[PDB]
């Protein structure tokens, strides 16, 4: 057992349950079919209390803590990775509103992001850049009292639906370091210039929206500047922690859905007149993921501790965000071979879960950058 | 060593061929979810059908590295085009082995021309790697045979205007295997109809369906070689089966690594290639050292099928081993793209689906490491 | 931070630490010449209270938690892995004498295990029979107040040095199962009919005394019987969840040592105008390692938390023995290559450390075992 | 392909040899610590040592592929007998290929017969995967070469008679690899000296050592071609040294797979062979799958070496690729053999101490590595 869940917590799992089995579960394969999620189910978590939980009271919101977000998040994935926009939305974008906002910027966004009436994205990665983040492009131009944004923006999560974009842009691209240039705009729905392109046709994922964002002299008042001109570089470090352990935790649950599949599969197969699970190699196989995925949740577990503890944890979240996603992804080509020829079909739903994993690899810094962030982390 | 200049220079023009006829068209033909009839007709009409068909049927006489060449450079096209290969090197040498004389004239000089589409049905839904348990049934009637049954996962099964169908004539023939024939089904049987097109995580272009036979009425004279020894003529052409795998998924490496190393070469970070990076540069060694260590290993099995060598142990080790490391070239080459990895805008995406089906059929790698360790004794 | 560890584990860490620069850390490579550890030596740890400190102060204890044991085992590792005979006595033998023996047993032994004038070792393995410890065939006939003891046993631990051995054999050979046919029995030193075979030579541990053991018709009294005659097997299948548990944290420690031993050397190892440790693939190489090192930290100090609140984890100490000594293994793989030349030649620690790891994969019971057992507790 | 029948016929007439001359004193010259000069004697009176060299210093003009067997038997017998493959076939070729006439004349007669070993010295304390890095120096005081520095880690380093130096005749050379000359060093040369046998984790019979050069009097005439084109040797030289390593690699592997093979057919737990439990079956097949790649890879680039063809980028895939197999191999081989696989009085413990510094000498598995990104482009 794990320190963070207490009886609340575990009531609320099974009452957000509930509430998914009617609403998500039966309606997930026809949201991947349209390609998107109805808004209408973004407004049916809000009026439930499941959007920005952690928010305070006076916005609207349940002061919750993080072992909440924690609960939501794994429940989602047991549905289904199409539905990171809503952990994204509670847990990685929103909380730059309360972190860095403005009692008036507050007050303006944050009760819409608890009712559902705006839904959040944010855009860093560029067509040029997106490991190399200091690189990005995009510039903000100072004109009276707006920002000029001209710039592109790709891969961005919720990017059809999003009504309120946080925005990395170069207020001054000339500015040494060049990160000492980036700062955060808040970009709203029907703002002159602001563009979206069609969602992206990608490998998974197929009912999050995501989409490229444009920016051509886009109109944006200087109001929506998010703290403060050239500080942008930090506070991005600073949120990726989250960022990456909400990563990290979602990949965790993928495994662990991944693997009940396939236990259950193998254990009701038949061939050579014995179960498949009665083959010694394949109850080796599922020894080894077992043990596998016993040790990312044990260690994603203390992370999460550590995290709610107010402790700085960089180099352990890197290590459970590279590590976690890499296992999910062995579970993954271990569960389609398993399943035989029907891993290969789109009416299994492992066929589903084994295009939706391998983006977790890249996605919140690819695993790459963090083995860069441990070793720099070793001193070497 | 096997390929001379005559196989250089039909390289080259059947790419020609190519370029024209399937390249720009492959996308779409995903899109379809089949590859056109017209396009099977092409081949057939240039002779890139059964090539190794006796010209007394309208063939070539070709020896084997005439389907190397073709297979190889239909999987540069996609994966989706494994159906020619099926029909040309795994099917209708069923019928040039084991036909009579007068089902071979019957037969084969429309295989060569593409009028008739191939198709085998071994595995069942309740029965794959477990083959002998097969329980589809072929009850004499004479002069037909009524089936009952069901085939499951049958590549070309919505084109195949003939079905090699392994059915049990004596379901009580203890020792199972021994009840087994091969039944040619040809279309429009009384009673034999076919599944959707299945949905399938890659293949999109490949036709996959479920067969099904009820009460199905096919002709006495459609029995291919002798009733009850079926399983034997499976067992002798599954090596050239293995065989067509394993070539189809280490040219399937060999264009995700040329793909890779060309997208890192061309990408920028951090002020430098993204080809640059000491660890991409190993990962990229490794993979290349991989991939030289499957041509040296397939090349050389080719060979010794082509002497009329007995390889069953070496053609289930290609096929494993090659597929296995086509698979993980695959997840390096979406790793090493990023984002674009995963966009279906990129041809990577598309060949990282479509690969890790390789170790699946033809017979699992399970099975595979069953047949070696067996033959280790 | 593990929570079984308090300050005062932290201040007896640095006094035993103290203890072992003197007395472990220059004479370790003299005792691997000669072959065996001292008798002195255990004789001082002895009279300094780091044997058996868990057993009550009655016979001399220290009534000590397990978390002393966990620093007495890591800290000893730090020295080298010839010195698990010292975990063997004091973690995995001599509990079986206090949790099995009668009071009269516990007063004639105890007192002597904790000052080291006995030395204990646990005989299991026979030449025909290890993995499959139900089909061992050393016999205990009754003959009168005696048992005749007829066998051989391999690998001993402490094999030379052991004073009091705890013996299983069959006192009924013809009992089904078969099982059902062992009982412990203890064997003092200088019973007629046992013997000893010379010290193997081994790839490593090279100052543990490993022997073989012989019984010609062994005159034991039937005194020495520990516990019911015919439970033998349920005794050893209950204490050997502590016994997997006591070769994790070895092997976990072994790897966190070979680790400090890589980076330390490649940071001071020049090559191409570059410390080694500044080339992209070490980096990564060591940010891997250091990775799957927190993992089995985090995973074994968990298990150590359960262990010691009294659960049964028969599951997650499997899990911990396999998974964590392949780890080691590919550590110490992983530190000779980076080595260079260097890595090969015994006068650089590591290539001792990487002859002694391997066998931490086949004793305590073979990581093919502890897949076995994990695919039992899967229900398959 | 590159056998033919006088070699299998030498095979094993070799053989019969090692059965009587190698197997039965090895464990005795690992005790030892050195294998006796007498043993060279032999080796040298029957034609196995440097048979390739012409007959008229005494050779046989054998072709590659004697070197090849008499390598890969000597390996069977254990690697500590990597000394002579190293004199046959890596440091003997230096003379024959740059030596002048009076050189070979001089050398050539007693590295056949065995009177002279030899020994090849690059590495330095200071610098071995950097090679061009060496700061031993060799000063020109007519009709002398002064010779200053340390070699490391040099194979026959007690044995050898004549040890090839890599020096800088011209330290400020810029770039200092055109510095780099190759100078022949004889035994009892003044202020040369040797540092006492190197205690390793295996090869316990080969003698390694360092070497030291206080102000070495050295002939001018035992330059080895040309100062400052040493590098330029060494470069051309070490794809034929890549390739013994890989050979003895594979043939450690194939040894270490049957005697694991064997063990667990005759070894017995819970009512079955070890071999028959089915997870034991696919690591057997595992092995002998990745053992089969690499036999038949390193048979192909055996092949393209004799044919004299340039294989920079496959002798280092050979190099990097078969002794990681091989290492893993022998990690297999010793948990297969539980406790047994931990004594000294097994085999399979010696061969699993001998296999890891395979990855390490003949330049690391990360210059294998380089090598091969390089040559990506
Ligand atoms: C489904 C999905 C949703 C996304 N949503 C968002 C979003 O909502 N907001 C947002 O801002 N972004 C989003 N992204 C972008 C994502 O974070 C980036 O794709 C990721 O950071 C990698 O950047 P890139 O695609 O430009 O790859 P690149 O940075 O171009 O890298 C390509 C490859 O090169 C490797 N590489 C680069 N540098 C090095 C080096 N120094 N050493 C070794 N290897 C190196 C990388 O690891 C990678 O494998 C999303 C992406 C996906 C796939
Ligand atoms: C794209 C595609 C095209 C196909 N085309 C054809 C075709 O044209 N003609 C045709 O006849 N078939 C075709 N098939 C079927 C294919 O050959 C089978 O899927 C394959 O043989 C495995 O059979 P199965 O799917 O029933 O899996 P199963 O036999 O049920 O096995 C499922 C899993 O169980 C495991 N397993 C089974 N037995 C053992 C054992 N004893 N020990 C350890 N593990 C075991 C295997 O690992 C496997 O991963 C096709 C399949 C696909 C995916
Ligand atoms: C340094 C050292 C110290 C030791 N100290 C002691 C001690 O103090 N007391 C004591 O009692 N013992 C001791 N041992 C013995 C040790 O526990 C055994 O070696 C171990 O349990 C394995 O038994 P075995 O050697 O007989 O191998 P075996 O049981 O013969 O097994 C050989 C191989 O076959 C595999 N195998 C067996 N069955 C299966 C199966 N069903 N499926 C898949 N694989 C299988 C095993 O995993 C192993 O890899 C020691 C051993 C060593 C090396
Ligand atoms: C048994 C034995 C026999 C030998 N016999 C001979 C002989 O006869 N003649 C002779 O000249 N030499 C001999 N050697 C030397 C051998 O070739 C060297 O050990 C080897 O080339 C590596 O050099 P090094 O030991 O100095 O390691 P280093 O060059 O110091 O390298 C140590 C580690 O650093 C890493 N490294 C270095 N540079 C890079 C880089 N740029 N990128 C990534 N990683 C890097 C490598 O991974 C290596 O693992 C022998 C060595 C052994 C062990």
């Amino acid at each position: 057992t794990a320190r963070y869940l207490r009886e609340e917590h575990h009531m609320f799992r099974a009452a957000f349950r509930k509430f998914l089995e009617k609403e998500a579960y039966p309606h997930y394969n026809d949201w991947e079919k349209r390609g998107i999620i109805p808004r209408s189910f973004w407004a049916k978590m809000g009026e439930n209390g499941f959007l920005c939980p952690w928010v305070d009271e006076k916005y609207g919101g349940l002061n919750a803590d993080f072992a909440y977000s924690v609960v939501i998040n794994e429940e989602l994935e047991k549905v289904g990775s199409s539905l990171v926009g809503i952990g994204l939305h509670n847990d990685i974008v929103t909380p730059y509103i309360a972190s860095y906002g403005t009692e008036e910027q507050k007050q303006k966004w944050l009760p819409k992001c608890v009712t559902g009436e705006l839904i959040t994205a944010i855009a860093m990665t560029e067509p040029g850049a997106g490991s190399d983040l200091a690189n990005i492009s995009t510039t903000a131009v100072k004109d009276g009292d707006y920002y000029i944004v001209n710039g592109q923006k790709t891969f961005i999560t919720n990017g059809i639906h999003a009504d309120l974009i946080v925005v990395a842009c170069k207020t001054d691209p000339q500015a040494k370091p060049p990160h000492r240039g980036i700062s955060l705009l808040v970009v709203e729905r029907d703002t002159p210039g602001f563009t979206r392109g069609r969602k992206l046709e990608k490998v998974g994922l197929h009912a999050q929206d995501t989409a490229e964002l444009f920016f051509q002299d886009a109109k944006v008042p200087a109001y929506n500047l998010l703290g403060e001109e050239g500080k942008g570089f930090y506070y991005l470090m600073e949120k990726l922690q989250q960022e990456r352990l909400v990563v990290a935790i979602a990949a965790q649950t993928a495994a662990e859905v991944m693997f009940s599949l396939t236990k259950q599969y193998v254990k009701q197969r038949t061939a050579f007149g014995k179960r498949v699970s009665e083959f010694q190699t394949v109850q080796f196989r599922l020894a080894e993921m077992a043990t596998e995925i016993a040790l990312g949740r044990t260690f994603v577990d203390r992370v999460i501790e550590e995290h709610m503890a107010g402790k700085q944890i960089v180099t352990e979240v890197s290590m459970a965000k590279w590590w976690i996603t890499e296992m999910a992804k062995r579970v993954a080509a271990e569960a389609m071979q398993l399943h035989g020829g029907y891993g290969y079909m789109e009416e299994y739903e492992i066929a589903r879960r084994y295009r939706d994993i391998p983006v977790s690899a890249i996605y919140a810094g690819t695993n790459e950058m963090m083995k860069t962030i441990i070793a720099r982390q070793l001193d070497l």
